[PDB]
């Protein structure tokens, strides 16, 4: 009946002490210290009558080491160097962060999870996890003051940080950066009307949650029609889908289940048309936030 | 048009430092190492022919100190001391968690959320949040190995432990013990059926909810119609609604959005019926999940 699945954070530790507030004059955020390193999002320069059009070049060339404050609260940290990689500021402290977890920066991709920290004035303040949609945002919960929060997945004890947050899109979503600097999508990190993508169903997600629930018993949508991935990849692009790009975690939960991605495919497409006053898994609609990650590791044990 | 909802979580590494492995002979489950003591689950005292009827009282005459072994691997804990408190067991350690938060013990209540910490032979896992259900259930994600993760929730800086995990009932619901050892509920931690009572919508997070509809931009819903506390009460017990009880947390909502409490409890009568194909913040069917202190804090930075 409930169908075992929670949106599942990793634990937090590793990376809360990792949390700094960043200051620089009127403006404070937070940042992450790893080693004698102090990332944070470069708009900490930025004075208020400039968020719209920055001239970040010359706004670095202003700033020396005595423009940065960092704090941790969880020290003063010295800031001895300073840099600008795409839309992050590098800034190297005196003293290197005794807590740094092993970690790697990595760019995670649409439909893939990850975790949040939320933090504010350098203090962890909740933790969530989002997928990032297939228009490079997130539906993510930030206020005021949570840039430098940071989102990261883990392997082993490795800790993969994969987001920086920037930005609070018109439409209540949210973007920011990989640690290479970039912004995920087309996005800048200037405070003006930026054209948003569209959004798409995840489809490997959707087939996920659709082997969740068969998973748990409930299967009244699996027939013996089938449709191909090729077919489905044609379908999707005019009806709001990704493409779907099976996966070894999708076929470990085709193996356990005894049905086949290509029936799922065809459930979606029916599915799409309208439930026809059914549930699934206690929804009226597709459901795209749960990977196939997640239902193995959160039913099945893997 | 996103609601800037997520379903939020504690960060957990204060929580994180007092998880240990708890191991009895044949059984292994986690503990709680606060202070000079580790509370665990009885039932790892349980050998697993004997799950459905234990005699925990004779079980516990029949351990010693070195009936316990206790390890920490985020240490090895010496069990000076052992006792029974209902269905929990206090285990008395040689050492004192030199990490030990500023903490209470409070029992929560029916539609109130908590952030669990899921763990496995006493290594975290995972964090979410769970709302307290009314029938003392809650909709986790829980594995064999899970007993002893705990859920608890934070006051400034002190931690409030809530929850010990004991038990997965036959709908895929979860259940446990607070910390003054009794169970939620009528529930019992002995493997066998037990009577589940009803589920319920939680009501006062019904209207939370539809809070952050308006507080979005979507107040379709809202009419100049009202109807009374006491008479949504009435009808609530005849329709699987939890009674509603106001609170400060309520009236803050009432306040910035100008819309009344008692609007809100008739649009919930009418929602009942059906959304006539329209959507509220993505859903057609009333969401429960979200409590009034969530909507102030992740949207009102309250």
């Amino acid at each position: 009946h409930h169908s075992g699945l929670v949106k599942m954070s990793h634990p937090s530790g590793d990376v809360e002490a990792c949390m700094v507030q960043v200051t620089c004059g009127s403006m404070t955020l937070n940042g992450l210290w790893l080693d004698n390193t102090v990332w944070c999002p470069r708009h900490v320069m930025c004075p208020a009558d400039q968020l719209s059009d920055p001239n970040y070049d010359a706004l670095l060339i202003s700033m020396t080491n005595h423009s940065f404050s960092v704090q941790k609260h969880i020290a003063n940290l010295r800031v001895v160097g300073h840099a600008m990689q795409g839309t992050l500021l590098k800034l190297t402290v005196d003293v290197a962060n005794p807590s740094t977890p092993a970690y790697t920066f990595t760019t995670v991709k649409p439909g893939a999870a990850f975790s949040v920290l939320a933090c504010y004035n350098g203090r962890p303040t909740g933790t969530f996890t989002v997928v990032m949609r297939p228009n490079y945002t997130i539906k993510g919960s930030f206020l005021c003051g949570s840039c430098g929060s940071v989102g990261y997945t883990k392997e082993g004890s490795v800790i993969n940080f994969c987001y920086m947050h920037q930005m609070e899109l018109a439409n209540g979503t949210h973007t920011g950066s990989a640690f290479d600097g970039t912004m995920y999508g087309a996005f800048m990190d200037k405070q003006v009307h930026q054209v948003q993508l569209t959004d798409k169903y995840c489809s490997v997600n959707v087939v996920a949650w659709l082997y969740a629930a068969i998973l748990n018993g409930c299967a009244w949508f699996v027939k013996p029609n089938r449709t191909s991935v090729v077919s489905f990849n044609e379908w999707a692009l005019a009806n709001q889908f990704t493409e779907f790009v099976g996966t070894q975690s999708v076929d470990m939960l085709a193996v356990k289940t005894g049905v086949a991605i290509e029936q799922l495919l065809y459930a979606i497409q029916q599915l799409y048309t309208g439930f026809q006053g059914k549930q699934i898994l206690g929804s009226t609609m597709l459901e795209d936030e749960f990977t196939p990650e997640d239902v193995n590791m959160q039913i099945m044990g893997v």
